[PDB]
């Protein structure tokens, strides 16, 4: 999506963390 391109800018966020997150807990 190209105008998503500046959407996942912020869900990369949450997403960034809960990568190594799921890796350990929940």
């Amino acid at each position: 999506g190209i105008g998503a391109v500046l959407k996942v800018l912020t869900t990369g966020l949450p997403a960034l963390i809960s990568w190594i997150k799921r890796k350990r807990q929940q």
